């Protein structure tokens, strides 16, 4: 409607959720329980929907365009850390499109 975070949290992060791509980008990727001792490592700033949501629960990103950047951060570091054409990178860029679809009808 008018607050670019209120929609953020309420339309595009809502959206994303609900998708059915959604449910390894709902949480940190547990590196323990999957066997990824390289992955934190390579991955020096580790995001998820999880996280994001928290964020703006929590009044924490300063501003949209640092929320837009997390969102930006999980896709790259799914593309950086998996081979292209993997299961979980076609996820993401499923994820992806979406994302900026819906972030095309932000207010201002
Ligand atoms: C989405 C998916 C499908 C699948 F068939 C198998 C896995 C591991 C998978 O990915 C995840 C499943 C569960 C979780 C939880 C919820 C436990 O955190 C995470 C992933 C997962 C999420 N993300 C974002 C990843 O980038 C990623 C990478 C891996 C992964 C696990 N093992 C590998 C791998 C390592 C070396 C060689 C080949 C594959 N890659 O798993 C995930």
């Amino acid at each position: 409607q008018t607050n670019q975070l209120q929609y953020l949290l309420r339309v595009v992060l809502k959206t994303l959720w609900k998708h059915q791509f959604a449910w390894p980008f709902q949480q940190p990727v547990d590196a323990v329980k999957l066997n990824l001792p390289d992955y934190y490592k390579i991955i020096k700033t580790p995001m998820d929907m999880g996280t994001i949501k928290k964020r703006l629960e929590n009044n924490y990103y300063w501003n949209a365009q640092e929320c837009i950047q997390d969102f930006n951060t999980m896709f790259t570091n799914c593309y950086i850390y998996n081979k292209p054409g993997d299961d979980i990178v076609l996820m993401a860029e499923a994820l992806e499109k979406l994302f900026l679809q819906k972030i095309n009808e932000l207010p201002t």
